[PDB]
C-alpha cells in the first residue's frame, strides 16, 4: 500500500483557525472556567493545534477510554460547573464518544460539547450530538494527524489516504 495527501497540512491549519474563532465566539462570554478534553491517543495533535487557536482561557486535559467502555485513564481536572469541550480526531460509529459524554455528564459540567476534526456520518451506529466538525468525509481509509493504521502515520502533518 501507499499514502497520498487527502487534506493538506495548510488546509487543516486554515480550518483549525476558523474552528478556533468559532469556538471563541461561542464561549467568549460564559465567564465560567473552560476545559478542553482530548481522548488519547488520537486527539493529541488536533488538541495541540486547536487549543492554541481558542482565545478563551481554559485548561487542557486528557482521558483514555476503550464490550463496556472503560476509563483506562480519567481526567486530572474536575469539571463540575465548567464549560467542557471534548476534542476528537475522528468520529464514525460514535459509540465510545457517547459513553464518554454520558460518563462526563454525571459530573455536572455547566455545558458539554464535542469538536471533531474529521466526521464520517455514514458510519454512525449511535447518534451523539457534535457541535463542531472540521471536515465531513466519505468513508475513506484515512491516516495521519493523530490517526494511525497499525502504529504508524500517526505523525504525518496531513490527513492521508491509504491506497
Ligand atoms: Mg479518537
Amino acid at each position: 500500500h501507499t499514502v497520498e495527501v487527502m487534506i493538506p497540512e495548510a488546509e487543516i491549519k486554515a480550518r483549525i483557525a476558523e474552528l478556533g474563532r468559532q469556538i471563541t465566539e461561542r464561549y467568549k462570554d460564559s465567564g465560567s472556567e473552560m476545559v478542553l478534553v482530548g481522548l488519547l491517543r488520537g486527539s493529541f495533535m488536533f488538541m495541540a493545534d486547536l487549543c492554541r487557536e481558542v482565545q478563551v482561557p481554559h485548561e487542557v486535559d486528557f482521558m483514555t477510554a476503550s464490550r463496556d467502555v472503560k476509563i483506562l485513564k480519567d481526567l486530572d481536572e474536575d469539571i463540575r460547573g465548567k464549560d467542557v469541550l471534548i476534542v476528537e480526531d475522528i468520529i464514525d460509529s460514535g459509540n465510545t464518544l457517547s459513553k464518554v459524554r454520558e460518563i462526563l455528564g454525571l459530573r455536572e459540567p455547566k455545558s458539554l460539547a464535542i469538536c471533531t476534526l474529521l466526521d464520517k456520518p455514514s458510519r454512525r451506529e449511535v447518534d451523539v450530538p457534535v457541535e463542531f466538525v472540521g471536515f465531513s468525509i466519505p468513508d475513506e481509509f484515512v491516516v495521519g494527524y493523530g490517526i494511525d493504521y497499525a502504529q504508524r502515520y500517526r505523525h504525518l502533518p496531513y490527513v492521508g489516504k491509504v491506497v
